[PDB]
Protein backbone atom coordinates (compact mmCIF):
# COMPACT_ATOMS: atom_id res chain seq x y z
CA UNK A 1 0.00 0.00 0.00
CA UNK A 2 1.30 3.34 -0.82
CA UNK A 3 -0.06 6.01 2.29
CA UNK A 4 -0.69 9.43 1.60
CA UNK A 5 1.47 11.89 3.40
CA UNK A 6 -1.42 12.95 6.31
CA UNK A 7 -2.54 9.62 6.05
CA UNK A 8 0.87 7.99 7.55
CA UNK A 9 1.27 10.47 9.67
CA UNK A 10 -1.98 9.58 11.63
CA UNK A 11 -1.58 6.09 11.80
CA UNK A 12 1.66 6.79 13.19
CA UNK A 13 0.42 9.33 15.82
CA UNK A 14 -2.14 6.27 16.27
CA UNK A 15 0.72 3.74 17.02
CA UNK A 16 2.24 5.74 19.26
CA UNK A 17 5.27 7.27 17.91
CA UNK A 18 4.62 11.25 17.89
CA UNK A 19 7.53 12.45 20.07
CA UNK A 20 8.43 8.96 20.97
CA UNK A 21 12.52 8.75 22.27
CA UNK A 22 12.05 12.56 21.69
CA UNK A 23 11.47 12.24 17.65
CA UNK A 24 8.49 14.43 16.28
CA UNK A 25 5.81 13.13 14.16
CA UNK A 26 7.30 15.02 11.48
CA UNK A 27 10.56 12.93 11.20
CA UNK A 28 8.95 9.35 11.41
CA UNK A 29 6.80 11.39 8.07
CA UNK A 30 10.33 12.75 6.56
CA UNK A 31 12.20 9.08 7.41
CA UNK A 32 9.41 6.95 5.70
CA UNK A 33 9.34 9.27 2.48
CA UNK A 34 12.77 9.19 1.65
CA UNK A 35 12.99 5.62 3.00
CA UNK A 36 9.98 3.98 0.58
CA UNK A 37 8.35 7.46 -1.08
CA UNK A 38 5.72 5.72 1.79
CA UNK A 39 5.39 1.87 -0.08
CA UNK A 40 5.08 -0.89 2.01
CA UNK A 41 5.97 -3.19 -0.08
CA UNK A 42 9.49 -1.46 -0.34
CA UNK A 43 12.82 -3.62 -0.67
CA UNK A 44 16.16 -2.89 -1.67
CA UNK A 45 18.78 -4.92 -1.55
CA UNK A 46 22.49 -4.28 0.01
CA UNK A 47 26.34 -5.29 -1.06
CA UNK A 48 26.56 -6.79 2.03
CA UNK A 49 23.68 -9.56 0.99
CA UNK A 50 21.13 -7.99 3.86
CA UNK A 51 17.95 -6.73 2.29
CA UNK A 52 16.25 -3.54 3.45
CA UNK A 53 11.99 -4.31 4.01
CA UNK A 54 9.25 -2.07 4.02
CA UNK A 55 7.91 1.74 4.94
CA UNK A 56 10.66 2.39 7.34
CA UNK A 57 13.19 -0.07 5.17
CA UNK A 58 14.19 -2.15 8.23
CA UNK A 59 17.40 -4.32 7.43
CA UNK A 60 17.53 -8.20 7.80
CA UNK A 61 20.81 -8.24 9.31
CA UNK A 62 20.34 -7.10 12.90
CA UNK A 63 15.99 -6.80 13.04
CA UNK A 64 14.12 -9.26 11.14
CA UNK A 65 14.69 -13.12 9.49
CA UNK A 66 14.01 -13.03 6.00
CA UNK A 67 16.02 -16.49 5.38
CA UNK A 68 18.50 -15.65 3.51
CA UNK A 69 21.12 -13.25 5.54
CA UNK A 70 23.80 -15.40 7.17
CA UNK A 71 25.15 -14.42 10.20
CA UNK A 72 21.74 -12.24 11.13
CA UNK A 73 19.76 -11.22 14.58
CA UNK A 74 16.18 -10.92 14.23
CA UNK A 75 16.29 -8.65 17.15
CA UNK A 76 12.23 -7.69 16.24
CA UNK A 77 11.86 -11.83 16.34
CA UNK A 78 9.60 -11.19 13.33
CA UNK A 79 9.74 -12.71 9.22
CA UNK A 80 10.76 -9.52 7.02
CA UNK A 81 7.65 -10.12 4.61
CA UNK A 82 6.07 -9.15 7.76
CA UNK A 83 7.18 -5.44 7.09
CA UNK A 84 5.50 -4.80 3.83
CA UNK A 85 2.04 -5.37 5.00
CA UNK A 86 -0.46 -2.68 4.44
CA UNK A 87 -1.22 -2.67 8.42
CA UNK A 88 2.19 -0.88 10.01
CA UNK A 89 2.39 -2.44 13.42
CA UNK A 90 5.06 -4.41 12.90
CA UNK A 91 7.00 -1.98 11.27
CA UNK A 92 5.96 0.62 14.21
CA UNK A 93 7.06 -1.88 16.86
CA UNK A 94 10.42 -2.59 15.17
CA UNK A 95 11.06 0.57 14.71
CA UNK A 96 10.54 1.94 18.51
CA UNK A 97 13.28 -0.95 19.19
CA UNK A 98 15.73 0.21 16.59
CA UNK A 99 15.71 3.97 17.53
CA UNK A 100 16.25 2.80 21.25
CA UNK A 101 19.34 1.20 20.60
CA UNK A 102 21.41 3.64 20.94
CA UNK A 103 22.00 6.30 17.15
CA UNK A 104 18.19 7.47 17.34
CA UNK A 105 17.27 7.89 14.38
CA UNK A 106 20.08 8.36 12.67
CA UNK A 107 19.97 4.47 12.10
CA UNK A 108 17.88 5.86 9.47
CA UNK A 109 20.32 6.99 6.63
CA UNK A 110 18.06 9.01 4.09
CA UNK A 111 16.77 10.72 7.62
CA UNK A 112 20.36 11.31 8.73
CA UNK A 113 21.11 12.51 5.37
CA UNK A 114 17.51 14.54 4.38
CA UNK A 115 15.69 14.87 7.23
CA UNK A 116 18.18 15.68 10.31
CA UNK A 117 18.04 19.33 10.63
CA UNK A 118 15.62 20.57 8.25
CA UNK A 119 12.05 21.87 9.09
CA UNK A 120 10.46 18.46 9.56
CA UNK A 121 7.29 20.13 10.57
CA UNK A 122 6.85 20.93 7.41
CA UNK A 123 5.89 17.25 6.70
CA UNK A 124 2.77 16.83 8.70
CA UNK A 125 1.12 20.44 7.95
CA UNK A 126 -2.25 20.45 6.64
CA UNK A 127 -3.30 17.31 8.47
CA UNK A 128 -6.24 16.94 10.63
CA UNK A 129 -4.35 14.53 13.29
BR1 LIG B 1 4.22 13.84 -0.33
BR1 LIG C 1 6.84 17.79 13.57
BR1 LIG D 1 -2.04 0.82 10.13
BR1 LIG E 1 18.13 10.24 20.64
Amino acid sequence: KVFGRCELAAAMKRHGLDNYRGYSLGNWVCAAKFESNFNTQATNRNTDGSTDYGILQINSRWWCNDGRTPGSRNLCNIPCSALLSSDITASVNCAKKIVSDGNGMNAWVAWRNRCKGTDVQAWIRGCRL
